[PDB]
C-alpha cells in the first residue's frame, strides 16, 4: 500500500466514468521498390525540442517501472522504438489539442504501447474531457492519422526517395494507421464512434496485461504505460495488479 499505489487507484477511481474517445497508433509493414519498412524501421530520433524531452520521458517511464528482481531481455533497438513512438504519439495528440485550443491539464489521458499476436506494436491511448463530445470523434480520428502519417516520414530511417515518402505517407492514411473504436457494423452501414469508460477501462483491462520481459515479445503483452496524471507511468506489473484489485 505505497503512495504511489494509492494516489494512482484514487485518481482512477475519481475519474471511474468519465467518457472518453478509444485510439490505436499502428504501423503495417510495407515493401516500396524493394525497400523493406517495417515495424521498427522509424529510429531518426528527431531534434525536436519537444519531441527530445518526450522521449526522455518515456526512457525514465521505463527506467522507474522496470522490476529488477527480475532480469529483462528486451532487446535494446525494440525499446528504442518504442520511446521514440511514445515520443510521437503523444506529439500528434499535442497537435491536435493545440488546433482545438485545449488547455493540456483540461484533458485525461492514457496511452499504453503493446504487442499483438498477429499485429505486432501498437500504441492504445484514451483521451478525453470537458472540451470533448462524441460527435467529433471521426475528425479526431482523421486528424491524429494526418500527424501521425507526418511523423513517421519524417522519423523513417530508411531511405527514400520522394515519391517513396509520398506514398507511404498516402498508405499509412489510407489504410488507417490510426483507427477509432466504433460500435459493431456492417461495411456498408454507418459507424458510431464508441466512446469508452476512462478509469474503469484501465483498471479492469489494461493494468491487467502481462509486461514484456523478453524478445520476441509475448503475445498480447505490454511495454509501457503513461497518463496524463503521471499516475500508472512508474508502477511495476505488481503494482499495477495491486491497483486493480484496490479499485474494485
Ligand atoms: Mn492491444
Amino acid at each position: 500500500y505505497s503512495d504511489e499505489v494509492l494516489g494512482a487507484t484514487n485518481w482512477l477511481k475519481e475519474k471511474s466514468n468519465q467518457e472518453v474517445f478509444s485510439f490505436v497508433f499502428k504501423n503495417e509493414n510495407v515493401q516500396l521498390n524493394g525497400k523493406d519498412i517495417g515495424w521498427n524501421s522509424y529510429k531518426k530520433e528527431l531534434q525536436e525540442d519537444e519531441l527530445k524531452s518526450l522521449q526522455r520521458g518515456a526512457e525514465t517511464t521505463w527506467d522507474q517501472s522496470e522490476d529488477m528482481e527480475w532480469e529483462t531481455t528486451v532487446d535494446e533497438m525494440t525499446k528504442k522504438q518504442v520511446f521514440i513512438f511514445d515520443s510521437l504519439v503523444k506529439k500528434c495528440l499535442f497537435e491536435v489539442l493545440n488546433t482545438k485550443n485545449i488547455f493540456p491539464g483540461d484533458v485525461n489521458w492514457f496511452v499504453q504501447h503493446e504487442w499483438g499476436k498477429d499485429q505486432g506494436w501498437h500504441c492504445h491511448v484514451l483521451i478525453g474531457g470537458k472540451d470533448f463530445s462524441q460527435a467529433q470523434g471521426k475528425w479526431w480520428r482523421r486528424q491524429l492519422n494526418v500527424y501521425w502519417s507526418r511523423w513517421l516520414v519524417t522519423a523513417c530511417n530508411v531511405q527514400l526517395t520522394p515519391a517513396e515518402r509520398i506514398k507511404l505517407r498516402e498508405i499509412a492514411e489510407d489504410n488507417e494507421w490510426v483507427t477509432l473504436l466504433t460500435y459493431k457494423h456492417k461495411q456498408t452501414k454507418k459507424d458510431y464512434t464508441k466512446c469508452v469508460l476512462f478509469g474503469n477501462m484501465i483498471a479492469y483491462y489494461f493494468l491487467t496485461k502481462k509486461k514484456i520481459s523478453t524478445s520476441p515479445p509475448r503475445d498480447g503483452g505490454y511495454f509501457l504505460s503513461s497518463d496524463s496524471g503521471w499516475k500508472t507511468n512508474f508502477l511495476k506489473e505488481g503494482e499495477r495488479h495491486l491497483v486493480s484489485k484496490l479499485y474494485t
